[PDB]
């Protein structure tokens, strides 16, 4: 087992908007949009992407601005998507094959293709992308081996190396990435230790290093860092403290500033963020009050503002955001969501 | 004749840092770099990349991090000379062959290959690209036609085709477009009007529209966007008013709020920004001082400030930037730099 997980993905669109996307009580994938892209806007709603999904479903914005949603299918192979157009209409769901065991994970490599990963049926970490820049056909599945035990999270490097950090048998944080851009030659698998009871969460810093937040054996928020921007050493783990009861979720602020949010031991969601700049140490924690029943997510809108979405007790999603002064009113955006993911 | 260009070529490295990179009385590309991604971190000193240039140099950074600087030679060839690896060491100046008449302008494909337009000997566009994401060899030269007058600016669309810029024959802003994303295929030439007499200028809003700035007849900087997020029809020029000595250069605030910068007729420093949000009405011009002999260069830091450099009376750089109350003094960077503009 792992923290309790985010019960939406989230994306900012090409045209500056936010639109979520979380699994129904009919196993269906459902979305909720911004009309505006502005803090505060208005939204859509929640509407049904149909399907039937046995994992989280996780958005990604192709290199051409089109959205594309995959999640593991009742066969448990990997599904997807797709905005025929940018903006425009979704295509029909199709099957990309596999035998799947976590949420996929996905990122565009530096030549616009696709790469999605995700824990096969022998617990190996597996991968699929686009054949070409934001389109099919797609390659033939492979694997990059080793034996996980948390839902992957995949980023890229500085350097534009896709870099994947899952827990292992031990329950350490591993890694591996790619030798090169667009590579289809990766590293043999690392240790960074430690003990963590969440799904890894990875961020690019505004100086070009991936810092991995995940919770610790104790139950506090640990961090670690690449020293140097695309390079090892890596830092050692570091304490943010804190007793936390979800995955966390990270974001950058406007002036690229570091934001963790995580449900507290009371269920209300807490957070902590860098102080004066991004070099900047870490905040006391502070909580934004609420009751919650899923992990944070985090994301910041096109006015530059942080906002955050989490189940409530009714099983809505709600969510509150950075105001001027403080944080606003927590609001409802109705619903009744489910937690799909593929491994709690 | 056009209004008074920039002098440097600017970038927010893959690191997170200011790097400027100008021609010095040697006419060697030279160059100038923050230590640190901060507002207000120290700068090396001016270090020269060698070459022997004819234009202004233009730098541009790969999909990979790699920073790669476009300037015409002595020959009057586009030249190029490139970070071997991500914020490392640089290649030598090597041609690409051409005839070019103006200064080069580059963007990335969604595909990762980079695409340089320049003015011909013809007096045409013509463009070439890299065949390979953020790799040579390059690809043949091709002419997008059309006879222009200004140097061209390059963009990229929220649906990802490349879209350019360029004054005509009869002074109007015309522009040619991708018809698809990483295409060779492109529109025919078509005139948005206007009178212009500086470069355009183009930025992407927030929400997805390209919008353009250029110096009107009457020396008011005038502006012109897509009605619909990468889409026509335009809207109508509408001006920003102020009487200007320079091209303006435009730049989005951490909160998308887009921000112009000119020289005024007392050849200070003079801007005007989005009040509100990044969907709000501009404010009045209001001058931020100083006495300059160039354009100015305006770029958001890695703190989510605005960074403004403009060559001073003693033809050293300068430099000002944005503070929570007020905007810094300015300060000298030092070196003697010349306007090698290709166009003026
Ligand atoms: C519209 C609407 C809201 O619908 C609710 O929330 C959706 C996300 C689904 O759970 C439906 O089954 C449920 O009825
Ligand atoms: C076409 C289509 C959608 O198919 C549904 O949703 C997919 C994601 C799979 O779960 C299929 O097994 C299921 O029938
Ligand atoms: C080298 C290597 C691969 O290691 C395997 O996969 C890693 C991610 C860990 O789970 C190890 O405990 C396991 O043996
Ligand atoms: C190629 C290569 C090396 O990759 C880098 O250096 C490795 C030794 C690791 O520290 C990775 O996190 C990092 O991305
Ligand atoms: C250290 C600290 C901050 O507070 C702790 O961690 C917070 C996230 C909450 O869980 C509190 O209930 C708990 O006391
Ligand atoms: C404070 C507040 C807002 O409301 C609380 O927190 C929300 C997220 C919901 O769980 C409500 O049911 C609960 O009462
Ligand atoms: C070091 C240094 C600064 O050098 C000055 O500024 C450079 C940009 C060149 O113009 C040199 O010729 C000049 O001497
Ligand atoms: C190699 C090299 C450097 O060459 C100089 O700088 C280049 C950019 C060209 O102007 C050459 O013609 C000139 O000789
Ligand atoms: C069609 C076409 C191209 O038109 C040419 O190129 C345009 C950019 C203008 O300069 C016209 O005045 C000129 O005739
Ligand atoms: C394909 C296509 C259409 O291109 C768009 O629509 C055209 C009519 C122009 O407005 C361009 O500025 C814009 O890029
Ligand atoms: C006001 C001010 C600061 O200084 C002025 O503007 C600078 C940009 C230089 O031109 C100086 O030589 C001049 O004195
Ligand atoms: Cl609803
Ligand atoms: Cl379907
Ligand atoms: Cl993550
Ligand atoms: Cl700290
Ligand atoms: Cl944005
Ligand atoms: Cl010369
Ligand atoms: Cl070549
Ligand atoms: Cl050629
Ligand atoms: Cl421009
Ligand atoms: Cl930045
Ligand atoms: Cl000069
Ligand atoms: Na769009
Ligand atoms: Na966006
Ligand atoms: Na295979
Ligand atoms: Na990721
Ligand atoms: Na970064
Ligand atoms: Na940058
Ligand atoms: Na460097
Ligand atoms: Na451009
Ligand atoms: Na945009």
């Amino acid at each position: 087992t792992i923290a309790l997980s985010e019960i939406v993905s989230v994306v900012n669109t090409s045209d500056g908007r936010l639109e979520v996307f979380g699994v129904g009580t009919d196993k269906a994938v459902w979305h909720n949009r911004q009309m505006a892209p502005h803090t505060g806007s208005p939204w859509s709603g929640w509407s049904s992407l149909k399907g039937q999904v046995t994992s989280k479903p996780v958005v990604y914005i192709n290199t051409d601005g089109r959205l594309e949603v995959f999640a593991r299918g009742t066969d448990n192979a990997l599904w997807h998507i797709w905005q025929t157009a940018t903006n425009a209409g979704w295509s029909n769901w199709q099957s990309l094959g596999g035998v799947i065991t976590s949420n996929p994970a996905i990122y565009a490599n530096t030549d616009g293709r696709l790469e999605v990963f995700a824990r096969g049926a022998d617990n190996a970490l597996w991968h699929i992308s686009q054949t070409t820049a934001h389109s099919g056909p797609w390659s033939s599945w492979a694997s990059l081996n080793g034996v996980i035990t948390s839902n992957p999270t995949v980023h890229i490097n500085s350097d534009g190396r896709l870099e994947v950090f899952a827990r292992g048998t031990d329950n350490a944080l591993w890694h591996i990435w790619q030798t090169a851009p667009d590579s289809n030659l990766w590293s043999s698998w690392e240790s960074l230790n430690g003990i963590i009871t969440s799904d890894p969460v990875v961020i690019d810093t505004a100086d070009g290093r991936l810092e991995v937040f995940a919770r610790g054996a104790d139950n506090a928020l640990w961090h670690i860092w690449q020293t140097i921007s695309h390079s090892g050493p890596w830092s050692g783990w570091q304490s943010l403290n804190g007793v936390i009861t979800s995955a966390p979720a990270v974001a950058k602020n406007c002036d690229n500033r570091l934001e963790a949010f995580a449900r507290g031991t009371d269920n209300a969601l807490w957070h902590t963020w860098q102080t004066v700049s991004h070099s900047g140490p870490w905040s006391s924690w502070q909580s934004l009050n609420g009751v919650i029943t899923s992990a944070p997510t985090a994301v910041r809108d096109a006015d530059g503002r942080l906002e955050v979405f989490a189940r409530g007790t009714d099983n809505a999603l709600w969510l509150t955001w950075q105001t001027a002064s403080s944080w606003s009113p927590w609001i409802s955006l109705g619903g009744v969501l489910i937690d799909a993911s593929a491994i709690k």
